[PDB]
């Protein structure tokens, strides 16, 4: 998997985009690696922003659906044409698959003005795909068509760089052990948080308030978001623990910017095991992010927790679709000082994980 290293880019707060190939002849697009969505979606008229967009009629394998596709989000928002092609990439399997692609016509607060990405890879199963499940997502599409194991592997480094390893694990990307997390429901990468520290402190929450609704793992979002009763309850621990300096409550909020004294996370992830569970450490790097301006990348949600590059970030992460779970390892190339660096720690007791679920 030599090739497939290195083979992500971005600027930070603007995602990773992967180099892919569309169509007969091949058309190159920068193409976002999303976790936390499962459509294709890729520019196909001649938007501002965009640095090139996929052209349909110079595509000899192009198949039409005659089926359109409206996406609103909670903000912005994109309509498609959907159709199949012929998709490859480049730095990744030597193989390439017909996969279903929303060839964007319309958009609104979708594209990023400066970014170097025209599309987004979709990378969660059928079941939040739209319109509907039956709409087979890209790498369900690889799985079938091809001998790829049904597995990848992101290592997003902290412009920004990284690494999506595409039917396997690069041992070179991460020092100590995987640890792994089932995935409860196939839909987002939904995963359970069992015990929330923060400098080695319990939050002493209900543990079904860190999983409302859910939990997942988001490579197209750049915060660590809680539910806004952990988040309150978050924060006012890493109030207590930078107690030293004095910071507006607008900060706390992600309403302004600031410009040692801040604490470890540690989220405690579901084992394998029945009471077993191990816990993921990030540091102040990783939630205090540059904009020397810093954003505080920690915010209040209503759609549960979202695992986004604040975590990714200090681990590589390994989506093991075939047995139903994801894998966390201390990242080779995280950001750290020489007294703090993120770990992936177990095994520890932890019980009644199951009552953590939201039902
Ligand atoms: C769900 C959802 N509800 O409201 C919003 C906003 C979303 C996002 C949808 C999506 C598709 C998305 C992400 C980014 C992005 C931004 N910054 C760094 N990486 C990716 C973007 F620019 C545009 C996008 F459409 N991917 C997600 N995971 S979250």
């Amino acid at each position: 998997f030599v090739e497939m290293v290195d083979n992500l880019r971005g600027k930070s707060g603007q995602g990773y985009y992967v180099e892919m190939t569309v169509g007969s002849p091949p058309q190159t697009l920068n193409i976002l690696v999303d976790t936390g969505s499962s459509n294709f979606a890729v520019g196909a008229a001649p938007h501002p922003f965009l640095h090139r967009y996929y052209q349909r009629q110079l595509s000899s394998t192009y198949r039409d659906l005659r089926k359109g596709v409206y996406v609103p989000y909670t903000q912005g928002k994109w309509e498609g044409e959907l159709g199949t092609d012929l998709v490859s990439i480049p730095h990744g399997p030597n193989v390439t698959v017909r996969a279903n692609i929303a060839a964007i016509t319309e958009s609104d607060k979708f594209f990023i003005n400066g970014s170097n990405w025209e599309g987004i890879l979709g990378l969660a199963y059928a079941e939040i795909a739209r319109p509907d499940d039956s709409l087979e997502p890209f790498f369900d599409s690889l799985v079938k068509q091809t001998h790829v194991p049904n597995l990848f592997s992101l290592q997003l480094c902290g412009s920004v760089g990284g690494s999506m390893i595409i039917g396997g694990i690069d041992h070179s990307l991460y020092t100590g052990s995987l640890w792994y997390t089932p995935i409860r429901r196939e839909w987002y990468y939904e995963v359970i948080i069992v015990r929330v520290e923060i400098n080695g402190q319990d939050l002493k929450m209900d543990c079904k308030e860190y999983n409302y609704d859910k939990s997942i793992v988001d490579s197209g979002t750049t915060n660590l978001r809680l539910p806004k009763k952990v988040f309150e309850a978050a924060v006012k621990s890493i109030k207590a623990a930078s107690s030293t300096e004095k910071f507006p409550d607008g900060f706390w909020l992600g309403e302004q910017l600031v410009c040692n004294i801040f604490p470890v996370i540690s989220l405690y992830l579901m084992g394998e095991v029945t009471n077993q569970s191990f816990r993921i450490t990030i540091l102040p790097q990783q939630y205090l992010r540059p904009v020397d301006c810093y954003k505080f990348a920690i915010s209040q949600s209503s759609t549960g927790t979202v695992m986004g590059a604040v975590i990714m970030e200090g681990f590589y992460v390994v989506f093991d679709r075939a047995r139903k779970r994801i894998g966390f390892a201390v990242s080779a190339c995280h950001v750290h000082d020489e007294f703090r660096t993120a770990a992936v720690e177990g095994p520890f007791v932890t019980l009644d994980m199951e009552d953590c679920g939201y039902n």
